């Protein structure tokens, strides 16, 4: 019905990757094995290599990604050989324990098998295998808002949280075949959470704020040569902006800038007074401090656009192409005083890459 879609899709692929692995000569019989593969059965199968270097060439092309430089060392995990929920389960704890590293993070994937045709074989809930809970009630907020749907479909099905400003939600996936998801409760030695303390100033301690080393999304699609793996959970680590900036500081998670202006004992009464400007830069030191000090892998801004300049360099030294979405490559804290903001980047999107998909509760 819809096989010429994969065909070409495959061609591409092969062509492009065999090439930048020096085998095009492979590449013809390769092909031919394919659409052998296609008629008889509807899909094909990608090799080892194919499958590495393709998640490797999806991050190269993500455009919102700053952190690209390193896209050729990522960690691929191929795990298309589970078939039931404890392996599934065991297989997102081991990506937890080998992506911590102890808090020397090594970037990785785990690539579980891909949708059959259109029909998922593993469908992962969370939105990051590490995340709090959020709660509503009463207007009484608890935790993280980005949080409320995901952790109320988790209480319907039997999962209650101690509602703490920081539960971890438990991991959760349907396997195919299942008209509900299970849940598993993550092990506390497997997570690593970092104390948010400030280098100067002693009482931002009193604010007992925290957060966890390792962000791993597990709710994106990858696409290589035509193939959708829907459940493909990757992670880095974390640029400092995005827990200072954003997920302590936006009024809509956890909103902490009244209690830093507090804590740093300056007056939260005038906008003239910069008063949110200062407690974002002195929120954003304190977490940078603190990941260092607990020898967690972090990056502040202006590292990490150094790095994304080297990307740019070696791009156009390989003859490749750069793609870049200029508003989220941007931080959120002093962007002119990064290279990007002064210059423009074409979005235009290309594959293998990482996509949304709709999320399964509501
Ligand atoms: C190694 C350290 C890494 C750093 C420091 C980094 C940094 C970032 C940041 C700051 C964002 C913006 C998110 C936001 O605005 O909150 C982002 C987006 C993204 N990163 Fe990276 N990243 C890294 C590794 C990875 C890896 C390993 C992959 C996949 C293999 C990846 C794929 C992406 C994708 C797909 C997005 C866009 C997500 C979306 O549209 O919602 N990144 N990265
Ligand atoms: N260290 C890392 C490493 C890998 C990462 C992969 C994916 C993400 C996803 O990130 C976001 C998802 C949703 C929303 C936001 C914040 N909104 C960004 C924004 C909003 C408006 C205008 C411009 N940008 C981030 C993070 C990763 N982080
Ligand atoms: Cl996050």
């Amino acid at each position: 019905e819809e096989k010429e879609i994969l065909w070409n899709e495959a061609k591409a692929f092969i062509a492009a990757c065999y090439q930048e692995l020096g085998k095009a000569a492979e590449v013809k019989d390769r092909l031919a094995d394919i659409k052998s593969e296609i008629d008889l059965t509807g899909s094909y199968v990608h090799t080892k290599e194919e499958l590495e270097h393709g998640a490797k060439m999806a991050w190269r092309n993500s455009n919102r990604c700053i952190g690209r430089l390193f896209w050729n060392s990522l960690n691929v995990i191929d795990r298309r050989d589970v078939r039931t929920k404890e392996e599934v389960r065991d297989a997102l704890f081991h990506h937890i324990e080998t992506a911590t590293n102890n808090g020397k993070i090594r970037p990785t994937i785990t690539i579980f098998p891909p949708e059959e045709k259109g029909e998922k074989q593993v469908e992962i809930w969370n939105h990051q295998l590490i995340r709090y809970a959020g709660y509503e009630s009463d207007g009484e907020r608890i935790g993280d808002p980005a949080s409320c749907s995901l952790t109320a479909a988790c209480e319907e099905l039997g999962w209650r949280g101690e509602r703490t400003d920081f539960d971890l939600l438990p991991l959760i996936f349907r396997m195919k075949g299942d008209e509900q998801p299970v849940w598993y409760e993550l092990p506390r030695s497997l997570v690593i959470e970092v104390p948010i303390t400030h280098p100067d100033i002693e009482a931002f301690s009193d604010l007992e704020l925290k957060w966890y080393g390792v962000p791993i999304i597990s709710d994106m699609k990858l696409e290589v040569g035509g193939i959708h793996y829907n459940a493909a959970p990757f992670n880095g680590w974390y640029m400092g902006t995005e827990i200072g900036a954003r997920n302590l500081a936006d009024e809509k998670r956890y909103d902490k800038l009244k209690k830093v202006a507090s804590v740093i004992g300056i007056a939260a009464d005038y906008n003239t007074d910069l008063w949110k400007d200062q407690a974002l830069v002195e929120l954003n030191k304190a977490v940078l401090h603190s990941y260092k000090k607990q020898g967690v892998s972090i990056v502040d801004h202006h590292t990490a656009a150094s790095q994304f300049k080297r990307f740019e360099e070696q791009a156009e030294e390989a003859g490749r192409k750069l793609t870049g979405d200029w508003t989220w490559l941007i931080p959120p804290i002093s962007p002119a005083a990064t290279h990007i903001f002064h210059r423009s980047y074409d979005n235009s999107i290309v594959k293998p890459n990482y996509f949304y998909q709709d999320k399964p509760y509501e």
